[PDB]
């Protein structure tokens, strides 16, 4: 039983637009902040790589569907490129080519028995909106509503699973470093919090829009995908446990407390630590923006499920470190990783499968067991088809998730592996491989070929259980 997926549980794979599509300026698509980063700052990216072509999924989407069908995916999670649909960011111009592309992909999926799950925003802000300041500028919340209206109107007759945002915890960091994630702006501890505030407002507007203009007719579900690492106390002390709770609240709670709790608002520890630090540093005003009571009420409850992106764990101990100002410093935890944990091709990603179970329990207890869809989980190597590390990563994480479901009563409702194929890995370019299908980026045809992990995942999806040879 503990090794069998619940009957209604949905299994599949995931991608993101800038990581796979290419066709960056084709057929009316406008420029986004990743076009800007990779074109103007190739020194920020391994090998000076760009997403100009990537997997060429703009042209090769039928090949993506073919491999999803081979895999036996029930659901395909992909994102829509805002600037492909609204090249100016604002909703004055709708690019028919973009509408046609996503309709073509959606229709191809449905014709092959695969359910689309659509992420509205996976990091590729139109440059015209970044030029207003991007996410720190609250005017983007209304622009995001207008973008979502276009998506619901055009695609919502066939798409019933939506994520507003993918991982704002990471993309807010684009406002916390001059050399980091797009748009690579150095306002740590100030502009990143403003970005979060706008994103939360935007999410809430999109959810209310769906309620008001679309839900009765379309009958779908709207969530948000949040990334979170497990944070294990470095020692069993109360003080180290406190630091791990700080981590959860500063990383997951930042977004989930306003939306998924009955109280709403930011977590108290976030408000209080930033208020105190801001006062101590001489600011008249806290660096953390505030919600009014009306806004707290508007934002809370804006969810039909919680998307979780889970990759790894950290150790947390009591203390403070980091630059002043920064969210890491504000969070009041000292973070490390255990040298004993298996490594990957990514410095940040260690293999800690039991952390996944711990995290799912933390979520269950904090948010009253919301339906959880695992929207990303995966592993990096530098290449190769005999990807035993990736196979072990998946089988262990799926086992731990299944224990969370069956032994712990966590309401996990689906899982999409990250990623369907090797793709443009942001600042890491093509140097880190997260796919279950390999892609030859030196071959203009970009063939997708299955790794051992794709074969094992196909076996899991077909049999609906963990094969015996991978059990404890
Ligand atoms: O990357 C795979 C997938 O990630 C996913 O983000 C979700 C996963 N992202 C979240 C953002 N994350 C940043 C991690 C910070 N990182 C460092 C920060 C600053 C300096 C140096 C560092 C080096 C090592 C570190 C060690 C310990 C902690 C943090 C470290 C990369 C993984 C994403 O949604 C997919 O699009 C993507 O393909
Ligand atoms: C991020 C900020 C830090 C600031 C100050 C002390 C320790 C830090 N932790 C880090 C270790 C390695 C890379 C980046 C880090
Ligand atoms: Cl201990
Ligand atoms: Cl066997
Ligand atoms: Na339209």
């Amino acid at each position: 039983t503990v090794y069998t997926f619940p009957d209604e549980f949905k299994l599949g794979a995931a991608t993101a637009s800038y990581q796979i599509e290419g066709a960056w300026d084709e057929n009316g698509k406008g420029p986004n902040i990743w076009d800007t980063l990779t074109h103007e700052h190739p020194d920020y990216v391994v090998d000076g790589a760009t997403g100009d072509i990537a997997d060429d999924s703009y042209h090769l989407y039928k090949e993506d569907v073919k491999i999803l069908k081979e895999l036996g995916a029930q659901v395909y999670r992909f994102s829509i490129s805002w600037a492909r649909v609204l090249p100016e960011g604002h909703d004055n111009i709708v690019n028919q080519d973009g509408i046609d592309y996503y309709n073509n992909l959606i229709n191809e999926l449905l014709a092959n028995g695969i359910e689309p799950m659509v992420t509205m925003y996976h990091w590729d802000l139109p440059q015209a909106l970044q030029d207003l300041g991007g996410w720190p500028n609250l005017v983007l919340a209304k622009y995001s509503e207008n973008y979502a209206r276009v998506l619901f109107k055009n695609f919502g007759d066939r798409v019933k699973l939506w994520l507003t945002f993918n991982d704002p915890l990471t993309f807010m960091d684009g406002y916390a470093s001059e050399i980091g994630m797009a748009p690579s702006i150095n306002t740590p501890g100030i502009g990143d919090y403003l970005a979060a505030h706008t994103v939360i407002h935007a999410h809430a507007r999109i959810y209310h829009l769906y309620d008001q203009e679309f839900r009765a007719e379309q009958g779908g579900k709207v969530g948000i995908s949040l990334n979170i690492n497990w944070c294990e106390p470095a020692t069993n002390s109360a003080e180290d446990r406190a630091s791990c709770e700080n981590y959860q609240q500063f990383n997951l709670g930042l977004y989930a407390h306003p939306i998924f709790t009955e109280e709403g608002d930011y977590p108290a520890v976030l408000k209080d630590r930033v208020s105190r630090n801001s006062a101590d540093e001489g600011y008249t005003d806290s660096r953390l923006p505030q919600f009014t009571a009306e806004e707290v009420e508007y934002i809370r409850g804006t969810h039909d499920f919680l998307g979780i992106n889970f990759y790894t764990a950290l150790l947390g101990k009591s203390g403070v470190e980091g630059y002043e100002p920064s969210r890491y410093r504000d969070s009041g935890v000292i973070l490390t990783q255990d040298a004993a944990w298996p490594i990957s091709a990514s410095s940040w990603l260690k293999v800690v499968p039991w952390g996944f179970r711990k995290e799912l329990n933390w979520i269950k207890n904090e948010y009253n067991n919301p339906p959880v869809f695992i929207t990303e989980n995966g592993f990096s190597d530098y290449g190769g088809l005999n990807d035993t590390g990736r196979v072990h990563y998946y089988t262990e994480h799926l086992k731990e998730m299944l224990k969370a479901i069956h032994e712990d009563g966590v309401n996990v409702i689906g899982y999409t592996a990250w990623s369907l194929m090797d793709n443009f890995e942001w600042l890491r370019g093509y140097s880190e491989k997260f796919g279950i299908y390999a892609v030859d980026f030196e071959d203009p045809a970009r063939p997708r070929i299955p790794k051992e992990s794709a074969k094992v995942l196909a076996e899991i999806m077909n049999t609906r259980k963990i094969p015996e040879r991978f059990r404890d």
